[PDB]
């Protein structure tokens, strides 16, 4: 199916760490879609390099990082490995994503997070809206009962 639910034993411990490190429910929804374990132990850079490499629990790409975060603004494409610090600093990870979205606004943040630099050309394309929709649905689920902020339930969407 398009979407569903699964139990990830222990995940509620990591949910609470995220919410105790400056994250909000909206951040948890984005992280929940990105990885099953709310973790950073996917392949380095998510298998990608330079502006496309992904770091942190949200799999933020280096283009977004270097253009919209206080921690990385001004840095170059070639400096992309600097983003890896987010894989082991959850607070900086959370802070960077929030600053990125507060720099670009939600719509353009979605576009550049999903489609990189070329997504900023038009944030309202269907592939971006599909991603937006998925994060909205997961947030609606987490927001429907406070238990979902501390139990081991994961709401997932297959964003084709
Ligand atoms: O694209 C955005 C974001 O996606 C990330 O991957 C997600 C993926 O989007 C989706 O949420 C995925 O959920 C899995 C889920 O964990 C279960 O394994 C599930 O299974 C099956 C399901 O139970 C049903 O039986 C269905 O009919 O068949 C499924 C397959 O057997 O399937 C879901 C769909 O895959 O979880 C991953 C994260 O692990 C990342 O790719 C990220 O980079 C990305 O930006």
């Amino acid at each position: 199916a398009d979407r569903g639910t699964e139990t990830v034993p222990g995940l509620g411990q990591r949910k609470q760490q995220i919410l105790n490190s400056g994250g909000g429910v909206w951040d948890l929804a984005i992280a929940m879609l990105e990885t099953k374990n709310l973790g950073t132990d996917y392949v380095y850079g998510d298998g990608k390099t330079y502006d496309s490499a992904n770091f942190g629990i949200f799999k933020q790409n280096w283009f977004m990082l270097r253009t919209s975060t206080s921690q990385f603004k001004g840095q170059t494409t070639n400096q992309w490995n600097n983003g890896a610090v987010l894989n082991s600093n959850l607070q900086q990870d959370i802070k960077a994503r929030q600053e990125s979205q507060n720099y670009y606004g939600p719509d353009k943040w979605f576009a550049g997070h999903r489609n990189g630099e070329s997504g900023l050309s038009n944030p309202y394309t269907q592939d971006i809206t599909n991603y937006k929709d998925a994060v909205n649905w997961i947030h609606d689920q987490l927001a429907s009962d406070p238990k979902y902020l501390s139990d081991d339930t994961r709401f997932w969407v297959d964003v084709t």
